[PDB]
């Protein structure tokens, strides 16, 4: 069920890789986020961001979940559409990619995070297998018919790989 998304960063000629078990709820996307020691960190960013993310323990002060924009965004793959990228202290590092993609409406986690700091929250999946909206291609479609048409686009495009 997992696919591997490279995500086009704005401005670069560059790709993040996100990792999602969940790529039918991609129109929900609010941001993507990457762990603390990823090496898009020194690779892309600003000598000030860099500081930042070496110099201060990451820790909430209302929130335990709680980032630092990267100042990159990346291209929505099916929206003409920009997320932010930040870095998150709920992202591992070793795990998959080290990098999510954020649906604050379906994963309890990036709601937090999204509440934090206003990103949109837009549901994608009915509550009732239940019915996709807000989801254009995908609109319509049962989870399961759209976990299958969403890998077939991905796939088609040549930015997103089935990945166990
Ligand atoms: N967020 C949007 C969407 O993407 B999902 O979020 C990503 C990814 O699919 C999923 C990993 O899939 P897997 O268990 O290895 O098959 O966990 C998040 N993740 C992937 N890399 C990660 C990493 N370095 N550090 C922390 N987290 C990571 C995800 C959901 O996940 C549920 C399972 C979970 O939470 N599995 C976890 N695995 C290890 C920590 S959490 C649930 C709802 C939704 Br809508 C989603």
């Amino acid at each position: 069920e997992g696919v591997t998304i490279e995500f086009k960063i704005v401005g670069l000629n560059k790709k993040l890789k996100v990792f999602t078990t969940c790529p039918h709820t991609l129109f929900g996307a609010s941001f993507c986020a990457v762990a603390i020691e990823h090496p898009i960190v020194q690779d892309l960013m600003s000598k000030e961001i860099q500081d930042l993310i070496s110099s201060i323990k990451i820790q909430g002060k209302n929130n335990e979940k709680v980032g630092i924009y990267t100042g990159l965004n990346v291209k929505h793959p099916f929206l003409d559409k920009e997320l932010p990228l930040y870095v998150a202290n709920f992202v591992l590092m070793e795990y998959r990619e080290g990098a999510i993609f954020g649906c604050p409406a379906h994963d309890q986690r990036d709601f937090e995070f999204a509440q934090e700091y206003d990103l949109p929250i837009i549901p994608v999946i009915s509550s009732a297998n239940s019915i996709m909206f807000n989801s254009e291609f995908l609109n319509g479609l049962t989870v399961s018919e759209a976990r299958k048409v969403i890998v077939e686009k991905l796939e088609e495009k040549g930015i997103g790989k089935k990945t166990i």
